[PDB]
C-alpha cells in the first residue's frame, strides 16, 4: 500500500508518468501563480505519488489504492489516457498571465510580484523589459539580465564537479579540516540544474570562524575575477529555539547567493568555443558541525520530500523537525544525529537514498 507521504515512497529519476506529472505540475504552477494554494498542494502531492510508481498508468484502472488522487485529478488523467494530452494543460501553457510569469520570473532577481508589477505594466518581451528607459532593476535582476543566456542553460555534471573543486579549493585554503558537500538535484542524481549547491561545516571552527568563512572564500574569488555576484545572508541560527512549526520551514542558518565565472579550461567534458567561461548560480550554507545532518537533509531536498518529512514528524511521531534540529514533544528531548541514516530512524522510517527524493 502506496504511502500519502513522499519520505515513505522511493522516487526515482526514471518517472513512467511523464505525461500526466508534466500536465499536474503545469496546473500546480498556475495556481500558485493565481494564489491558489490549495488547489496547488492537492496537484502537487498528486504529482509526487505518481512520479514514485514503477509502471506507467494506461487506464483508470490502473490509479486503484494510489493515494493523493482526488476527483479533480482523476478527471485530468483521465483526459490524458483519452487524447494523449491535457486540454487544462494546454490552455494554462496559452495563458498569457502564465507565459509572461514563467517568462519573468526566468531571470535571476525577479519573482512573484515583480513579474506581476511588469506585466500589469503591458511588458511581454524580455527585450522590451531591458531595453526600457523608465524601469528600475536590482542589483540581482542587473546580474540575472547581463548573465541570461549562460543561467538558462542547464548546469551538468562536469560543470558541477568543476565548481565543487573551486568551492574546495577555496574553502581548505581557510579551514582546511572544513567537510564541503554538494547538495540539492545534483546529490539526488540529477544530470542537470539551475544552479549548484553546497554544505560547508568545520568540526573544529569557533563560532567567528564560522561565520567569516563565506565572507572569506568570496573576497578571494573577488580577488581572482571570478565572482560575477554575491548576497551574503548572516545567519540567525538560535542553537536553543524549538524547530520550526511551518509548512514551509525558513533556514536560519549564514549563506550566500552568488554567480561564478567557470572558465571553460576547469570542465573536463566530451565537449574555445565562444568566450571561453559560462556564468554559474552556485549556493553555499555554513552550518554549525552538530547540525550538519539536518542542514544535509534539508538541503538535499526534493521541496516535496522535505514537505513530507516535517508532516509525517509532526502528524505520525509528535516531532518537530527543520534543518537545524530535531524536537520530541513526548520525551521533551532535542534528538541528536550525526548522519541522515540517525534521523530516519528517529523517526522511525525506512533510510531514503538521496537519488529516491526525488518527489
Ligand atoms: N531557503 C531554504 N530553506 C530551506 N531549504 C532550502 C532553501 N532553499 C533551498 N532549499 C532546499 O535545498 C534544495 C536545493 O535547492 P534548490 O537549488 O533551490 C532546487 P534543486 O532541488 O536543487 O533543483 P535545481 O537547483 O535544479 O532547481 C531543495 O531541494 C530544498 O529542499
Ligand atoms: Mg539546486
Ligand atoms: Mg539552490
Ligand atoms: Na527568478
Amino acid at each position: 500500500k502506496i504511502s500519502q507521504y513522499a519520505c515513505q515512497r522511493r522516487t526515482t529519476l526514471n518517472n513512467y508518468n511523464q505525461l500526466f506529472t508534466d500536465a499536474l505540475d503545469i496546473l500546480a504552477e498556475n495556481d500558485e501563480l493565481r494564489e491558489n494554494e490549495g488547489s496547488c498542494l492537492a496537484f502537487m502531492r498528486a504529482s509526487s505519488v505518481l512520479k514514485s510508481l514503477p509502471f506507467p498508468i494506461t487506464s483508470m484502472k490502473d490509479t486503484e489504492g494510489i493515494p493523493c488522487l482526488g476527483d479533480k485529478v482523476k478527471s485530468i488523467i483521465e483526459g490524458i489516457i483519452e487524447d494523449g494530452e491535457s486540454s487544462e494543460a494546454k490552455a494554462v501553457l496559452n495563458d498569457e498571465r502564465y507565459k509572461s510569469f514563467k517568462l519573468f520570473t526566468s531571470v535571476f532577481g525577479v519573482g512573484l510580484k515583480t513579474a506581476e508589477k511588469w506585466f500589469r505594466m503591458g511588458f511581454r518581451t524580455l527585450s522590451k523589459i531591458q531595453s526600457d528607459k523608465s524601469l528600475r532593476f536590482t542589483q540581482m535582476q542587473k546580474a540575472g539580465f547581463l548573465y541570461y543566456e549562460d543561467l538558462v542553460s542547464c548546469v551538468n555534471r562536469p560543470e558541477a564537479e568543476a565548481v565543487s573543486m573551486l568551492v574546495k579549493e577555496a574553502v581548505v585554503t581557510f579551514l582546511p579540516d572544513a567537510l564541503v558537500t554538494m547538495t540539492g538535484g545534483f546529490r539526488r542524481g540529477k544530470m542537470t540544474g539551475h544552479d549548484v549547491d553546497f554544505l560547508i561545516t568545520s568540526p573544529e571552527a569557533t563560532e567567528d570562524e564560522e561565520q567569516q568563512l563565506l565572507h572569506k572564500v568570496t573576497d578571494f574569488w573577488k580577488q581572482q575575477g571570478l565572482l560575477l555576484y554575491c548576497d551574503i545572508l548572516e545567519s540567525t541560527f538560535e542553537k536553543f529555539k524549538q524547530p520550526s512549526r511551518k509548512v514551509d520551514a525558513l533556514d536560519h542558518f549564514q549563506k550566500c547567493f552568488l554567480i561564478l565565472k567557470l572558465d571553460h579550461g576547469r570542465v573536463h567534458s566530451e565537449k574555445q568555443e565562444g568566450k571561453g567561461w559560462k556564468a554559474i548560480r552556485v549556493d553555499l550554507v555554513m552550518c554549525p558541525y552538530d547540525r550538519r545532518a539536518f542542514a544535509l537533509l534539508g538541503w538535499t531536498g526534493s521541496r516535496q520530500f522535505e514537505r513530507d518529512l516535517r508532516r509525517y514528524a509532526t502528524h505520525e511521531r509528535k516531532m518537530m523537525l527543520d534543518n537545524h534540529a530535531l524536537y520530541d514533544r513526548t520525551k521533551r528531548v532535542f534528538l541528536e544525529a550525526e548522519s541522515e541514516e540517525e534521523i530516519f530512524a528517529h523517526l522511525g522510517l525506512d533510510y531514503i537514498e538521496p537519488w529516491e527524493r526525488n518527489a
